[PDB]
């Protein structure tokens, strides 16, 4: 209905919240942009929508997910609650702080299927290249659909690019891998801890990653657990059959060697790497390039490429906040699109992200780090109707789900806490963490 | 000479390309600027082993399909080159089905010695080619994963050599996703002691399946499934393995079978082959097939018909392989030089539609590859690629189908003789059941 056309890339819990807030603001009578989503999977939710599938998927496109079964909530849920969307709504009833993968993924679609969105996008079609015209200052976006294999583009005014920073895995060598005999993999390939029970498995990682799949494991009967980290410890204090050591130096046959000289046989080695931001559809003038942090550069209040203001990019940051982070940032970018919001020269914008990049080498503990992303969450909404919930009161929240991780990282999930949208507390659940054997939505929910 | 060569892989099929323009200036004539591309560290193709797994550290996908302990499939004497023979890189006679190491050691032998390793850029991404209407060139956009930069270069012509055996066809079967052992395509095997112990379900009927159950038998996996979509294997299996009907569902632990039988599993491979896939090219420049003898589309199975500035080389299914490359890559050579002009599109489509119409024709093995062998005769024919005797390694193709139906875990015991020099192959000295040690250093010694 506005003359515009908008490209939004990815169907992901950040996809979704752009065409989200698109559909917010024309519920409210004003007139949008047209909108194309492109998302190469058959159904959205980015990550949550979980595959048995490893490695290429069956298009021969890269496999999305790094999600596993049994993955539940990192954080407390109450974290990642859509202010427009309350978990209340969805469900109906209280439930517990740290739902499973299903549940989650049940929660951000109820929003976009209440929205109506699914219109706008189309599935099982992979974005290959992204180019901008310089005389026409549109983009052409060419894309392959692999229900009827055919490739063909379009021509868009504006491109939002929403696909994620944690699946293509950085994966580095260790001496000796081409001749281990157990399998080696990245935390990405990981899928059924069932796959390695009563086996020995090495996890080379300190995040989360590390943590989380060490405890899948754990509690679905692997013998021992061996991770081993590059510079600092995890810290937490593990079960029995788990120990922390200095980095992995070598392999052989059967066996891992460290650097603190201790040596032991293994049955598989699985990488806690971390990811690598990788677009392979854009050129060098459209492609960010970053490690994992709360402050990538060149990105105007974290969401515009600064070369390229018609080129936006969605939770390309760390994340401590996810979902409603994500909305903060999709309706500013809606936002500006939509002319709003206009725009600084690119010397305020370079220099507003030079103070933001300052204090980020500023941090020390995760205290702060949280507190920075609130701080910019903050900032975010408070120049779009985005309601604004309570920041600090969910930096508290985190505070406390902190403490819990320190005082049993085996239980941190057998807590509670209270909605800052809301201001219902949640019930405990029904099964302690570790006996909750059953990752169904429907066993969750009974 | 004027014009600008692009080559995408540095494969066998690659590797060929540049060999046979290194040729034909080391005879004399002038040839045109070469670029090739490789994304991998090195050059080899599948033949470079990876023990990663997925996508490569670049954040590629992996492209290499082979696995610790594979050998040769057929009898090397198959796929010698005429112009660089195996006594003459090995200087002594060896055994015929050597290993994956022995046989990558003898390819790149070809290439070292024609000093074409100049011509490649190594860890490069393809990632885009066009070609421009106006100015008739191709623009060609890659990756270099050392610089991190995206760069374009413009090239006269294309020659595609980017294999198609390295995009998994996986399909799904019912209750994948509950399953508690692993899953994995025949593209992920790497060692087949992982499997040592335990029961492995591979689903397939083709080579994938018949060598990595081999593989996985002969490194003492527990037992064996192996289920057919159409038509079993065939073949006398050792006694821990059986052939049944196609697998129709899965659980937690167990694999239910179209027989009504039903089965604990650990494992599952699924051996369902390869897709073509080519993610830089547009639907004007882009093959669509099955894997086959016979793809539509390629005038002598290498000109795109579309666009004859493009070629693809290696894209049929083979029985041949190592010297149909070059059969091949003669030929683009030739007709990119100017030697041998192309007819009108017309011609080029009545005598594609001929070969496909053989090629339907075809029911067994024997008439396969014979279709092949005169495939390539016709390809070296019209070349200075030194013709060797086709009906001759027809004959060995035919005795290597025998012996695997005699004992399909001692075909690879046997001895045939070189088409090229007439030297006979030693006995290797470790039957292949008992030679664990997959490397070129045991291979090539004498105990
Ligand atoms: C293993 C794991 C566990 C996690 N657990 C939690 C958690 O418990 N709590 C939490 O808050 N966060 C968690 N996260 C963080 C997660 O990043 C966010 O929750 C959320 O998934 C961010 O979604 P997104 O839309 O930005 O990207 P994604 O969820 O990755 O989705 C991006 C979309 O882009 C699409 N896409 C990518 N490339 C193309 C292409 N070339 N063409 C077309 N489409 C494409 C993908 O298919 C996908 O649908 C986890 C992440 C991982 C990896
Ligand atoms: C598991 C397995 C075992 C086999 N065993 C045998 C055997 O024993 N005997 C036999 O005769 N044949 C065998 N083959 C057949 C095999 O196809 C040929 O031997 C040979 O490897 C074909 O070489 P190629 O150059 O055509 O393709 P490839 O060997 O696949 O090489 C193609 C090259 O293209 C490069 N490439 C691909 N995409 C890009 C890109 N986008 N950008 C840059 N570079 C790219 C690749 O990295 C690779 O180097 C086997 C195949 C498989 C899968
Ligand atoms: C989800 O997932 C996100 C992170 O997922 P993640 O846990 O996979 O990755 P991550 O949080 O970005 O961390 C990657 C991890 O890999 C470790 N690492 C990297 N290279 C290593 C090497 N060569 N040897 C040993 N360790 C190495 C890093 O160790 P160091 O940084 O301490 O060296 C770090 O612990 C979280 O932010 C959460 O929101
Ligand atoms: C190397 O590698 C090449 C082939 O390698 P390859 O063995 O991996 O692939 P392949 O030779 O192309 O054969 C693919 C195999 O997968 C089987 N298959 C495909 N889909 C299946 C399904 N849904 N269920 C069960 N079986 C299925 C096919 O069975 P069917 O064709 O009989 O149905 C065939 O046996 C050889 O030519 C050699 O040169």
């Amino acid at each position: 209905s506005m003359a515009t056309r908008i490209a939004i890339l990815g169907a992901g819990p950040s996809g979704m919240a752009q065409l989200r807030a698109f559909q917010s603001a024309q519920e409210k009578g004003a007139e949008i942009p047209e909108l194309v989503c492109f998302e190469k999977q058959a159904d959205w939710g980015g990550q949550w929508n979980y595959t048995w599938r490893t490695g290429l998927d069956e298009n021969g496109e890269p496999v999305h997910s790094s999600m596993y079964r049994y993955l539940w909530s990192k954080g407390p849920k109450e974290c990642l609650e859509f202010a427009d969307y309350t978990f209340d709504e969805h469900f109906g009833k209280p439930i517990a702080s740290y739902p499973p993968r299903e549940v989650l993924w049940d929660y951000i679609k109820g929003r976009v299927e209440k929205a109506g969105v699914r219109k706008y996008i189309r599935f099982n079609t992979a974005v290959r290249h992204v180019e901008f015209n310089e005389d026409s200052q549109t983009f052409t976006v060419t894309v392959q659909d692999h229900t009827t294999d055919t490739i063909y583009s379009a021509a868009f005014d504006y491109v939002v690019c929403c696909t994620g920073h944690f699946s293509t895995p950085y994966v580095p060598e260790f001496e000796g891998f081409e001749k281990f005999g157990g399998r080696i993999l990245h935390a990405h390939d990981f899928r059924d801890a069932l796959e390695f029970k009563d086996k020995t498995v090495l996890l080379v990682g300190s995040s989360y990653s590390a943590e989380d799949i060490g405890s899948q494991c754990y509690k679905y009967g692997a013998k021992k657990l061996i991770s081993c980290y590059r510079t600092a410890p995890m810290g937490y204090k593990w079960p029995e059959n788990w120990d922390e050591r200095p980095n992995l130096v070598r392999v052989d046959t059967e066996n891992a060697y460290f650097a603190d000289g201790s040596s032991e046989k293994v049955d598989a080695i699985i990488l806690c790497t971390g990811y690598i931001h990788h677009f392979p559809f854009l050129n060098d003038d459209l492609r960010l390039v970053t490690n994992n942090r709360l402050w990538p550069l060149n990105l105007y209040k974290g969401v515009v490429w600064e070369d390229n203001p018609k080129f936006f990019y969605i939770g390309m940051q760390d994340q401590w906040y996810s979902f409603n982070m994500f909305d903060a940032q999709a309706w500013y970018a809606r936002d500006v699109i939509m002319g709003r919001l206009p725009l600084p020269s690119k010397e305020e914008m370079k220099a507003d992200s030079m103070a933001w990049r300052e204090k980020e080498l500023t941090l020390v503990t995760a205290e702060e780090m949280y507190t920075y992303q609130g701080d910019y969450i903050q900032n975010l909404i408070d120049m779009t109707d985005y309601p604004s919930f309570d920041i600090p009161a969910t930096n508290k929240t985190f505070l406390e789900w902190k403490h819990h991780k320190k005082e049993n990282i085996m239980t941190f999930r057998d807590h509670s806490y209270r909605s800052l949208m809301t201001g219902t507390m949640a019930p405990k659940h029904h099964t302690p963490w570790i006996d909750a054997l059953d990752d169904s939505l429907e066993a969750y929910l009974s």
